[PDB]
């Protein structure tokens, strides 16, 4: 399946530290962030996505259209400008963020009753598994 709608609660988080470090997020933010359960709210209508992740102390909001390039100012994260593009490979959703960092982006897919998120930056791979609320 390609359907990723829902409110998703984090079950496991393998190597989040490794990924955040590759982005140059400040240590103080990293230490707090690795302990926190995330609630991911995905609103997917055709090719239009509105994604909100929230925790006790941090917000992450982004709106995008699949197959349409867009200029991003990553305000709350690392404060950079990137040219972003999101597409499909079989049943895997693939984002490439073109800019300074290499291999920057992510992949999301389903196997059984879980959502896999693979976040990449450089030579690091973070694997997160979520289950539906
Ligand atoms: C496709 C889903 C993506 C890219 C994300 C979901 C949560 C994200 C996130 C949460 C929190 C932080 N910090 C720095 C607290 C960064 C990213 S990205």
């Amino acid at each position: 399946t390609r359907d990723q709608n829902g409110t998703w609660e984090m079950e496991s988080n393998e190597n989040f530290e490794g990924y955040m470090k590759a982005l140059d997020i400040d240590f103080a933010t990293r230490k707090i962030a690795v302990r926190l359960t995330q609630t991911l709210v995905i609103d997917q209508d055709g090719d239009n996505f509105k994604v909100k992740s929230t925790s006790t102390f941090y917000n992450y909001d982004v709106d995008f259209t699949v197959g349409v390039e867009f200029d991003e100012y990553t305000k709350s994260l690392d404060n950079r400008h990137v040219k972003a593009l999101v597409t499909w490979e079989g049943d895997v959703l693939v984002c490439v963020q073109k800019g300074e960092k290499e291999n920057r982006g992510w992949k999301k897919w389903i196997e059984g009753d879980k959502l896999y998120l693979e976040l990449t930056c450089g030579d690091q791979v973070c694997r997160q598994v979520f289950k539906k609320k």
